[PDB]
């Protein structure tokens, strides 16, 4: 157990790191921050009053919630799992409920706001560097963990040297990069048959330029396993003359 | 006793604030928004650039004199407990930098409390001379961070043209330029709590999660023991609404009676 926690107790649970392959000590060239963050000045829209909300007097779990219906449906069950409607392939935005609107802060519409409660660890591979594994069987639909680092422009991202820990957000296009600045959503690895999902999230404020990343269980995962998710393609095909996926799957694309 | 809220924070808050009314046939306020955490209206530019953050490398709870943040404040005032030690000046309150992001400490290291919430049962009720009031529902020990005032954050331009100032607290006093908060349309708890001449309350100005100086969040800690039952209060700033309303705290030393 080279950390007990990589988090130094901000999450709700710990991420511990451990290594039980080579002889690297826990990564530390990067700074963990739980929240997403800013060096250069991003304006974003706080106007309260710019708030979309609801006025529910129920658990907003009626279909005349306004947060639901700006997500075209609440998608969330009773255990803040995804529907099985849930276009997994394509996935609407979401608009979680926020402190404008009239119902109560444990509504069913509250889900990636309240945190990741799963049981992560960060942990070394043999082929891949550092990973992330679940050390807990994860229903489908579930919310796992936020892809977390620092906000940058286009601009901005084009000259960064390292590029390995980004990820577009809207297609004038910003970004995150986890590098300099992250979460544990910076250490998992590409997959081909991915257990996880990204998913584009709007809470506390709607500011379209600026997504939140929450990545969502496509399906069940074992403990034990690693996370994965889809990279997409501008990596693969620029990274992958110099790496190549070593998911070890069957179709694989970057093999 | 009519229970006319069970929670007026809609479980924002760690812990639920029931309203009460047991005088009059009033029901639970409800011209605001409580807001559990300050907002703005107008574009307010707060320096949320990290590397602008004045931060520690405690490998400690940041409880040694090496700790910066402690530094910053002269000295970390709390306790293992998280209450200020008698050493703390209640009659002129310093500044307090409580550890922030960027520290290199952990998360429960001493020198964060305010950034932590409120822990205290409270309740707001309805008092017999003075409208609304914030009460305690447990014995208080001195020293013990109570509640935040919390609200909208406005220039000095834009309160000065607010008709109902009746919720505003002055932050940056002169230093050129003054900003406000005005819990009128927006607030928390806060917003009910009246004034009093023998006060069990004292604002201290915090900074946690920016240090950008024009904007200091307002804790109000208990300057004495308060027992389970004692409405709040603090020494507001009288000025000149005081030229008809007369304090009616009921203190021996009322000096706006
Ligand atoms: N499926 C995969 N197969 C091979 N290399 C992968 C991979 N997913 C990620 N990587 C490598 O991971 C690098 C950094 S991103 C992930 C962090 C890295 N695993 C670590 O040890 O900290 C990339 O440069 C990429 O080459
Ligand atoms: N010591 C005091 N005695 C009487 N009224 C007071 C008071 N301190 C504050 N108030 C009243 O509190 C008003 C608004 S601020 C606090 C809210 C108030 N308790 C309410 O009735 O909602 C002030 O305008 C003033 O009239
Ligand atoms: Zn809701
Ligand atoms: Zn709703
Ligand atoms: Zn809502
Ligand atoms: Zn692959
Ligand atoms: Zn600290
Ligand atoms: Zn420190
Ligand atoms: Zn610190
Ligand atoms: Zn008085």
């Amino acid at each position: 157990i080279v950390s007990r926690d990589i988090a130094r107790g901000y999450e709700r649970i710990p991420i511990p790191c451990v290594n039980a392959v080579d002889s690297e000590p826990c990564p530390s060239n990067y700074k963990y921050v739980s929240q997403n963050c800013v060096t250069s000045p991003m304006n974003i829209d706080r106007n309260i009053t710019h708030l979309q909300y609801c006025v529910c007097i129920d658990d907003c779990s009626s279909s005349n919630c306004m947060c639901g219906q700006l997500s075209m449906r609440c998608w969330y069950d009773k255990d803040g799992r995804l529907l099985p409607e849930f276009n997994m392939a394509e996935p609407p935005l979401i608009f979680e409920c926020n402190h404008a609107c009239s119902c109560w802060r444990n509504c069913r519409n509250r889900v990636v706001q309240n945190g990741l409660r799963a049981r992560l660890q960060l942990y070394r591979t043999r082929d891949m560097g550092w990973g992330v594994r679940s050390l807990q069987d994860i229903p489908p639909g579930t919310f796992v963990c936020e892809y977390v680092g620092e906000l940058i422009s286009d601009s901005e991202a084009d000259v960064r040297e390292e590029d390995s820990y980004l990820f577009d957000l809207d297609n004038e296009v910003y970004c995150i990069d986890a590098r300099f600045y992250g979460n544990v959503s910076r250490f998992i690895n590409h997959h081909c048959e991915p257990n996880l999902v990204p998913v584009r999230v709007f809470m506390a404020h709607q500011d379209l330029r600026f997504p939140r990343i929450a990545f969502f269980s496509t399906r069940l995962i074992e403990a034990g396993e690693q996370l994965g998710f889809d990279y997409g393609e501008r990596f693969w095909d620029i990274k992958g003359k110099l790496f190549s996926c070593r998911c070890g799957s069957p179709k694989c694309r970057h093999s």
